[PDB]
């Protein structure tokens, strides 16, 4: 999930 992957996609 984007909101869950955003942590590594900053």
């Amino acid at each position: 999930w984007k909101l869950l992957s955003k942590a590594q996609e900053k």
